[PDB]
């Protein structure tokens, strides 16, 4: 069966990707955000939502998850979805920069603020993509993400974590946190993960060279033919 | 029906793409050469070949086509298949020089020299994908390109060309030129495509704003689902 990181393992894993391998940033981001793009569509597809084009909103956070919230937004858009981001904290570097404008000229809005009630929520989304924590989080949740957090707890629309859900210990996971209707482990699941009881468990980022999944002894699954995700369970 | 472009025409998206919209030159990259790679397995799938890993033999230029084909070939090793690589020409770039560190130690190899043969090429290689020129090439086909191209026509086995057959006028074609037998358009077909007559054409690199898709009226199909190609017939 396939394995479980540790934020140690992880880090790792990570750090051989661009150091060793000097896969870039932006070229795995690119992969990782596709992914969750595409497990949002395979599990909520829009034929199976109620809008004709389904709505999203995408929670962005200041680090590299948020950089997959973006991507993955952008192909939500492309896929037949009507997304939108708040990205209330913003690294002022071009990579995320970057990102931005590209959402920006695809028609994808940007709020200027959180709907400050779970209802209102739940009316304007059908989904809510929570893209703000992922591996590497140490935190101490600082505003203005406990207050989204808090919102989030309320709502009755699935919510799709990337990576972790946010406010989870990265490891140990949180019994009073949000609960995930689907989780995208990215390259390989964290063991938070076994805390996971929402329907949706997909792997995403097909990009891990084969001896570094016989290395770190990942025992991947084999995704089908030419699919980015693969469904766990 | 879809548009084919002129040189000028795509030079001109190619632009917007990277200056108006922002989208960076390997996120593209990756993405095109995730397509070329998806087309290849849909049209030759493991199963369907001869030898398990099936053998295959990508050619790189000395411009993005052959950076489309290093991506190509990675993606390739994670889909099943066995490739090799010749890359005579190596700009000296990041970009460039992570690519090549990243297919290394996905253990892909770089052949040192072409077999000069085509029986031999035939005899080595189930496939060999063409990334030597693509949309902005104007040669004058230099050295050591020229027998390269001239070992190609000779094969039996087939040829992937990516975007634009090598060796072709990007508009007009050229009737004594190698003929394909898969051709992989990004972005847009280019009108050379007309002159295409092999077994497979797809359409890859899903990332056109839909924007600049009704601006340049390029009429793209929708690609279905989450597919980052589409057959075009
Ligand atoms: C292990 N690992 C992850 O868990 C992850 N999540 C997002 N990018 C990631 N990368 C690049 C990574 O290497
Ligand atoms: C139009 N066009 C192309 O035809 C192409 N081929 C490879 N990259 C490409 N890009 C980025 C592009 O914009």
């Amino acid at each position: 069966a396939v394995k479980y990181l540790s934020q140690e393992e992880a880090q790792a894993v990570d750090q051989e990707l661009f150091n060793e391998y000097q896969f870039s940033v932006d070229q795995l981001m690119e992969l990782a955000g596709l992914s969750c793009a595409t497990a949002i569509a395979k599990a909520y597809p829009p034929t199976s939502m109620s809008k004709s084009p389904p709505t999203v909103l995408v929670i962005c956070g200041p680090g590299n998850n948020g950089g997959d919230g973006l991507v993955c937004a952008r192909h939500l858009k492309l896929f037949g979805y009507q997304p939108t981001i708040y990205y209330p904290k913003r690294p002022n570097k071009p990579l995320f920069t970057g990102l931005v404008t590209q959402c920006q000229k695809m028609d994808i809005p940007f709020l200027g603020e959180m709907p400050p009630e779970p209802m209102m929520v739940d009316e304007l989304y059908e989904l809510v993509v929570d893209a703000i924590f992922g591996f590497s989080f140490k935190g101490d949740v600082r505003e203005p993400f406990h207050s989204i957090l808090s919102v989030l707890s309320g709502l009755t629309v699935p919510i799709a974590s990337i990576d972790i859900p946010s406010g989870w210990d990265v490891e140990k996971g949180n019994p009073s946190g949000i609960q995930p209707d689907l989780l995208i482990s990215l390259t390989a699941p964290k063991k938070s993960a076994t805390h996971f009881t929402g329907r949706y468990h997909y792997l995403g980022g097909r990009f891990v060279p084969p001896a570094l999944e016989k290395k770190y002894q990942l025992n991947l699954p084999s995704y089908p033919d030419t699919e980015c995700v693969y469904r766990l369970q």
